């Protein structure tokens, strides 16, 4: 049992895998049924026609970012019979929407560099071994609730799409969020708190105003940087004493408040902070008080 595609290439000494890549490939062969990993990327495949990979139930891998496939022309059902299939790649295509159904077994899902502009609050339901999920530069405008489900879930990229609300909802064990260069202009009291593991968080070059924030929005014992420059802040927005790297240069920020950082400070109350950019706002370094490093107790790189 050692048929295989004319166009493509299986090496003996591995028979599980088949490699179909940078060929100039118009179309998908149907994948014989001894294959656990295919590799399709870098061609102009333009369909993924229905049945594609219905010999091979035991598929781990299937790569075919880099080619022109549109949503009209990914065939129903196509993935519904892998139970077994943990990474996908389907970046850099020509997509509109959503791919899916999706295997309930995924662990990697690359999906950025489309032109998806929605994903559906149940595009993602039941993917509990997802653990990283990348969608940056699409034109997606808003994603819902489609997040919350994602028990596994550590890392996710939505930067560089069109994000006017940020998700409904965020999973237990995320630890990086990405989300800048969007249109976000409010975010919910108290929405990080959800997230107890959330580590890296970047949101610049959004339209955030203090108007549309609450106070306690980034107060999170778990953050160690955020990412806030080039919005229209005039007030530094309160952070917790846990937080290590906080950069704000390039809004419109009119006063240095030590309460910001600091609500009470004592001999064992004081901010971890460590590096500070508050550059390119409309304050000067004497806007500092003599008695700041009080709080910024460790303090070693401040830029104003
Ligand atoms: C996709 O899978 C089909 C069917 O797979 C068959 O059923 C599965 C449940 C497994 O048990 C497979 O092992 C099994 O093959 C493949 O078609 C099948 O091809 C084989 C040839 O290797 C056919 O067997 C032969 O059939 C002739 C005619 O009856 C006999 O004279 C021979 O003695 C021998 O038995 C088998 O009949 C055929 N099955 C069907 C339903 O047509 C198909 O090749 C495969 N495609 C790829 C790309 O892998
Ligand atoms: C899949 O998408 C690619 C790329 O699409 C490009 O990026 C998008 C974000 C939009 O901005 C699109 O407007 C943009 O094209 C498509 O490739 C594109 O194909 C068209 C023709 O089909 C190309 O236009 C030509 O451009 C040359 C100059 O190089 C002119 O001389 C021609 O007269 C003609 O206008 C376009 O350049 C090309 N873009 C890229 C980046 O290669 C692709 O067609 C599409 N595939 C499917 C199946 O939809
Ligand atoms: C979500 O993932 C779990 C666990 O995945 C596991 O953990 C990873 C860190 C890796 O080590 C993976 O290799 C590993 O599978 C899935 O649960 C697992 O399901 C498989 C069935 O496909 C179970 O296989 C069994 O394993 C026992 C040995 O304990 C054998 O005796 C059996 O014959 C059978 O092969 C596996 O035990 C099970 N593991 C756990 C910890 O529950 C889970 O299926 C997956 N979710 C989905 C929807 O796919
Ligand atoms: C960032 O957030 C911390 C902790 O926030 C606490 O936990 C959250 C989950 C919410 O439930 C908050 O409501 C809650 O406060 C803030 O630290 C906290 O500051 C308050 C002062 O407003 C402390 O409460 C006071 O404590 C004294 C002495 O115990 C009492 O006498 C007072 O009556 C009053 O209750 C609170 O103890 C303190 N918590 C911790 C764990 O240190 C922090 O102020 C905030 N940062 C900013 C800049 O707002
Ligand atoms: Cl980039
Ligand atoms: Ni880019």
């Amino acid at each position: 049992p050692r048929d295989c595609p004319q166009e493509c290439d299986c090496p003996p000494n591995f028979p599980t895998a088949m490699y179909c890549d940078n060929r100039n490939l118009k179309y998908l062969p149907f994948v014989p049924s001894r294959m656990k990993y295919v590799y399709f990327q870098n061609n102009q495949i333009t369909s993924i026609q229905e049945g594609v990979f219905d010999n091979a139930t035991g598929l781990l891998w299937i790569a075919l970012h880099g080619n022109q496939i549109t949503s009209d022309k990914v065939g129903r059902k196509v993935f519904s019979k892998l139970r077994h299939l943990e990474r996908l790649y389907l970046d850099h295509n020509n997509l509109t929407r959503m791919p899916g159904p999706l295997p309930r077994s995924l662990r990697e899902l690359h999906l950025d560099h489309n032109q998806i502009s929605r994903v559906p609050n149940n595009a993602l339901e039941g993917l509990e071994n997802l653990t990283a999920l990348y969608l940056q530069h699409n034109e997606i405008q808003e994603v819902g609730s489609s997040m919350r489900g994602l028990r596994s879930l550590i890392l996710l990229d939505l930067s560089y799409n069109h994000l006017r609300k940020v998700p409904d909802g965020l999973p237990s064990a995320l630890e990086q969020l990405y989300m800048e260069h969007n249109n976000v202009y409010t975010v919910p009291d108290s929405y990080f708190r959800g997230a107890p593991k959330l580590l890296y968080v970047r949101l610049s070059h959004n339209s955030l105003t203090n108007n549309g924030l609450a106070s306690n929005t980034f107060n999170s014992s778990s953050l160690l940087e955020l990412d806030l420059s080039y919005n229209q802040l005039q007030k530094i927005p309160p952070v917790n004493t846990n937080l290590e790297n906080l950069y704000l240069q390039g809004n419109r920020i009119n006063e240095f408040s030590i309460s910001s950082f600091c609500t009470v400070v004592d001999v064992v109350n004081f901010s971890k902070l460590q590096v500070l950019r508050l550059d390119g706002n409309e304050i000067k370094r004497s806007a500092m008080p003599a008695d700041a490093p009080l709080c910024l107790r460790l303090a070693s790189l401040i830029e104003i």
